[PDB]
C-alpha cells in the first residue's frame, strides 16, 4: 500500500488550455499506484522519453519496473524498485474528443466529490527507488532478484513448493513464469485461496486484507498485504498453471497471528 496517483485528462485543466502540450506529472515511490484516464498503449507498454522525435522506443512496463502490476487503468508499481526509473504515456486530445468530453462533462451539474485547440497530452512519472527485495517467489526462470526466493537461487524453491511466511502488515507476493495464456488456481487469488486442500474466501481467514492482481492472467504478480491483525496461524496456497510442466508451482504462505504497531 501507498499513495493512489491520478492523471484525468478529461478534465478541462487540459482540454480547454491554449497550449499543444498539456502535462501531468507524478513522483511515485514503490508500491504507489498510478491511475491513469485518457479519453483517447500503457500501461502494459510506456515510452521511455518525452520528445516524439528522439528514444520513440516503448517497452513493456514488466521490464522497466519489474513487479508492477496493472489492472485497467490502473498501475500497482513494483514493492522494489532498483533504479530511479522515468517512463511517459501520451494521450491525443483531438479536437473532436475534445468537443465529445465537453459535452459528456455537462452530465456534472456542481463541483460535489465523487466517491479549442488540438493538444497532446503527456504523463510523465518518475519513480524512486529502494533497497528492499520483495517478499516472496519467483517461478520465472531469470536472475533478476527482485523476489527473496527466486527460483534460480537454490534452497529457496524445494519440490516445486515455494514456502513464505508472513507477519501481519507484511506486503507478500509471487510472479509465476511469463507466458501469454498461464493461469493461477483458485482462479481468483488472492480473493480466494486453497486452505486446508479446499478453496476458501480469504475474508473469512483474514478480513481487511489486500491484494494487487491482475484477474485476466498470470502475466503480472500477485500480491497480499496482510492485515493489521491476524488472529491465528493460517496456512494457504495459491498455484501457478501452465501447459508447461516447468512451470508449475506452488506459492505456500504461512501467516503469523498478531498485532503490529
Ligand atoms: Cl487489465
Ligand atoms: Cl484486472
Ligand atoms: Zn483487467
Ligand atoms: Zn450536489
Ligand atoms: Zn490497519
Amino acid at each position: 500500500m501507498g499513495k493512489s496517483h491520478k492523471c484525468d485528462f478529461t478534465k478541462e485543466k487540459y482540454l480547454l488550455s491554449g497550449e499543444k502540450e498539456v502535462s501531468c506529472e507524478i513522483d511515485a515511490n514503490p508500491a504507489d499506484d498510478i491511475t491513469f484516464i485518457c479519453p483517447n498503449l500503457c500501461f502494459h507498454t510506456v515510452n521511455i522519453a518525452k520528445n516524439i522525435n528522439q528514444n520513440k522506443a516503448t517497452m513493456s512496463i514488466q521490464d522497466l519496473l519489474y513487479g508492477s502490476v496493472v489492472y485497467g487503468n490502473t498501475l500497482f508499481i513494483s514493492p522494489y524498485v532498483r533504479t530511479n526509473t522515468p517512463f511517459y504515456c501520451f494521450c491525443n486530445l483531438d479536437t473532436v474528443t475534445i468537443q465529445k468530453f465537453l459535452k459528456i462533462n455537462r452530465f456534472l451539474k456542481d463541483d460535489d466529490e465523487l466517491s479549442i485547440i488540438s493538444k497532446r497530452g503527456i504523463m510523465s512519472v518518475f519513480v524512486r527507488s529502494n533497497n528492499n527485495v520483495i517478499k516472496g517467489c519467483d517461478f520465472g526462470n531469470n536472475n533478476k532478484n527482485y523476489f527473496s526466493h527466486p527460483i534460480s537461487v537454490a534452497g529457496k524453491v524445494n519440490n516445486k513448493v515455494c514456502k513464505i511466511q508472513g507477519k501481519p502488515g507484511e506486503l507478500v507476493g509471487f510472479k509465476c513464469a511469463f507466458e501469454e495464456n498461464g493461469k493461477v488456481e483458485p482462479p481468483n487469488c488472492f480473493d480466494q485461496v486453497l486452505h486446508k486442500n479446499k478453496v476458501t474466501d480469504l475474508k473469512t481467514l483474514i478480513p481487511g486484507y489486500a491484494s494487487y492482481t491482475n484477474k485476466h492472467s498470470s502475466k503480472y504478480p500477485y500480491y497480499l498485504k496482510i492485515p493489521h491483525f491476524v488472529n491465528e496461524q493460517y496456512t494457504i496456497q495459491c498455484k501457478c498453471k501452465s501447459n508447461n510442466a516447468q512451470n508449475e508451482y506452488t506459492f505456500e504462505l504461512d501467516i503469523q497471528p498478531g498485532e503490529s504497531e
